């Protein structure tokens, strides 16, 4: 799609001038080697003074033919501990969703940004996952002990 790629090549080229530091989006390759616009490998750190910090967490950033009238799918890779990231690391958040509030105006460090918010503010509405939104809502001094244990793990 050429609408597709014109703009990931915009995007591409605004991340590498300027970005969040610590965070990191690049696109992958083909079996061929040429890069592949459409499929992305990210990482979010998690925010200083946090229970998140220390942690880098990866994820992929995968685009359909016909983004940017779509969101990416953003998944976590391997699932994370979260409320709202699915079992499966997928990431449930309403800029993410076409008929929800995504524009096509809002950019890849837009993103990256906003799941790194979500990170440290889950949205308990609406859960994703059982386990992580019932300890959550059961005790909190547990849920951030299980935030610090993953960060700890995840650590670069």
């Amino acid at each position: 799609s050429g609408i597709a790629l014109s703009r990931l090549a915009q995007e591409r080229k605004a991340w590498r001038k300027d970005h969040p530091f610590g965070f990191v989006a690049v696109p992958t390759k083909n079996p061929d080697g040429t890069m592949n616009l459409m499929n992305w490998e990210c990482a979010i750190p998690g925010a200083a003074g946090t229970p998140w910090a220390g942690g880098l967490f990866k994820l992929r950033m995968l685009f359909k033919d016909d983004y940017p009238s779509s969101p990416p799918k953003c998944k976590f890779e391997p699932p994370l501990f979260h409320p709202n990231v699915y079992p499966s690391g997928t990431v449930c958040l309403s800029i993410l969703e076409e008929d929800k509030d995504w524009r096509p105006a809002i950019t890849i460090k837009q993103i990256l940004l906003g799941i790194q918010e979500l990170l440290n503010e889950p949205n308990i509405q609406d859960p994703a996952q059982a386990e992580a939104y019932t300890i959550y809502c059961q005790n909190r001094v547990e849920y951030e002990k299980r935030v610090r244990a993953q960060a700890k793990k995840f650590a670069p």
